[PDB]
């Protein structure tokens, strides 16, 4: 199909970021074995703490658009943006030697699942639906993606450093 009829664009566009977060999310469990089944949390926690606050800056970019005019329709999306601050607030806080990796994959994936919600609304409106979010999501997907690159970079750089 040609881009799925044509209304599909944000779900397909954001999908490019999903390939990144899913990679680092799976690498987090792979790096956990590199050092030990406990101390490894330090490598993930140190990196996850940067991505946790980084989303706070990216999520604000979405609600920031509602402080000019989008706020009318954005009001429903404002509930989706705040959910990210709640997911990151408790993404790297549970350090019970299991919540770090479990919360990281659920946290990094949370932004991917939450974006899927609005990515679908474009199918309903199509013309105006993406217009206001295109600037907030396109500018947030690039900033959140940059955080995933540096995040996986440590996990991939720490696992490749020793190599067997």
């Amino acid at each position: 199909r040609p881009d799925a009829a044509g209304h599909v664009n944000i779900a397909e566009a954001v999908q490019q970021l999903n390939h990144t977060i899913v990679n680092a999310a799976h690498e987090l469990h792979e790096t956990l074995g590199l050092p030990t089944p406990d101390e490894a949390l330090n490598l993930l926690t140190e990196q996850a703490n940067a991505f946790k606050t980084k989303i706070a800056e990216v999520t604000t970019s979405l609600k920031q658009e509602a402080e000019k005019h989008q706020g009318s329709v954005a009001e429903q999306l404002n509930a989706f943006a705040r959910n990210l601050n709640n997911s990151i607030h408790d993404a790297a806080t549970s350090l019970n030697l299991q919540d770090q990796l479990n919360s990281l994959q659920s946290a990094l994936t949370n932004v991917g699942h939450q974006w899927q919600d609005i990515a679908t609304k474009t199918q309903a409106s199509a013309q105006e639906a993406w217009a206001p979010v295109q600037s907030a999501l396109q500018e947030a997907a690039e900033k959140t993606k940059e955080a995933a690159a540096n995040l996986q970079n440590s996990i991939q750089s720490a696992v490749q450093k020793p190599a067997n």
